């Protein structure tokens, strides 16, 4: 069975064995199976964040678990929706039905499950600032699982689900609590260029479908899991010095006083921008969109990513990390140590 349709960067891999979700009882039910029989299983939304490095031992199960419930509140509209569904339908489905909040997340790809994982950013917000509460299940009991925003453990990137509870737990529902009075967060690119008095939750939704539409490149045409690597996040010491030599790394200022560099700038300089690999290439305007250009095999995208990893590592001293989950042929290994 072949991965290449369940895999944004079209990289062709084959699982032992593929099967979709419709719901809880099923997906438990296939993964006791596979589990029994002796499998790897991989839980999976639409592929927009993995890179597959062998061919997969296992059964991998597509997630369309379906279903938005909307709940009235005083203080805030309480949507509960199902792991599978589309996360961008997600979007202007509530931006149509009058609730605003989620626009600055709009097209990012994936599955509504995937977001507590990961915890998807884009200009400014990330999906904890609208997380209530994630519903999971234990699969090695059947057992529902409700864990609360704190519980999740949410960072810049990251999630319990990221490591203590990956293979082990299943979203199958997230909970999101979108407030009644909305915030506009006019905080990163074009969307400065807005007026908070004059500003609309259409067309924050417009600005930003507009600059990811033009500056990122699209699936269809080539293959890529986004962002390759997360914009690395500096203490301010760390960043003082780098900032006496480089001034204008275009930076900004973390919630904790921490500081976010952003890695598209550091890459460019090091003048890595169309570096081909095989078929995998440095995508020229979005420098940290590693994409597959020519038929690229996962080698090509690991030994690229190693050399836009060394290369901004010897100019700036800043060690970049993968944001893309790489799979092995029995399960998940670390990105770092792939392409150290
Ligand atoms: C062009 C492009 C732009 C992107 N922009 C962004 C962005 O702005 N911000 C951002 O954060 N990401 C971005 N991404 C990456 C991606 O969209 C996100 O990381 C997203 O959360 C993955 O969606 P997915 O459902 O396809 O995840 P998948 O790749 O299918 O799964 C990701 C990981 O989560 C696990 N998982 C997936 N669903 C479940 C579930 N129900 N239960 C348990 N585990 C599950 C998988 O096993 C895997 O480890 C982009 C990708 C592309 C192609």
């Amino acid at each position: 069975h072949s991965l290449k349709p369940w895999n944004t960067f079209g990289i062709d891999h084959n699982a032992q064995h593929i099967v979709c979700a419709e719901d809880e009882q099923q997906l438990l039910n296939a993964w006791q199976y596979a589990t029994a029989e002796g499998q790897p299983v991989l839980i999976l939304g639409e592929g927009s964040n993995v890179l597959f490095l062998e061919d997969y031992r296992g059964t991998v199960i597509i997630n369309r678990i379906k279903g938005i419930e909307i709940h009235d509140e005083p203080d805030a509209w309480y949507l509960h929706v199902g792991a599978g569904e589309n996360w961008h339908r997600l979007v202007k489905y509530t931006l149509q039905e009058g609730m605003p909040g989620l626009e600055n997340l709009a097209l990012i790809p994936g599955c509504v499950g995937s977001s507590p994982i990961q915890n998807i950013g884009a200009y400014g917000v990330e999906l904890q600032r609208v997380c209530a509460y994630v519903d999971s299940v234990e699969l090695a009991t059947g057992k529902q699982v409700r864990l609360t925003a704190k519980e999740c453990r949410f960072g810049y990137r990251d999630s319990i689900f990221k490591h203590e509870y990956q293979d082990r737990f299943a979203i199958v529902a997230v909970g999101l609590r979108l407030p009644k009075e909305w915030q506009p967060v006019l905080t990163y690119g074009d969307l400065t260029r807005l007026d908070p008095t004059t500003v609309t939750p259409q067309q924050v939704f417009n600005a930003v479908c507009h600059m990811r539409t033009t500056k990122l490149p699209d699936p269809k045409v080539n293959g890529n899991a986004g962002s390759f690597f997360k914009n690395p996040v500096v203490s301010a010491e760390t960043a003082k010095a780098l900032l006496s030599q480089f001034p204008t790394a275009p930076n900004y200022p973390q919630a904790d006083g921490s500081v976010k560099l952003a890695a598209g700038w550091l890459i460019d300089q090091c003048q890595l921008k169309g570096m081909q690999i095989g078929g995998a290439a440095v995508h020229r305007q979005q420098a940290l969109v590693l994409i597959n250009e020519d038929n690229a095999k996962s080698e090509d995208v690991v030994q690229l990513a190693h050399h836009v990893r060394q290369k901004v590592g010897e100019k700036f001293n800043v060690w970049l990390e993968p944001e893309v989950r790489f799979i092995g042929a029995s399960g998940e290994v670390s990105a770092v140590e792939t392409i150290s």
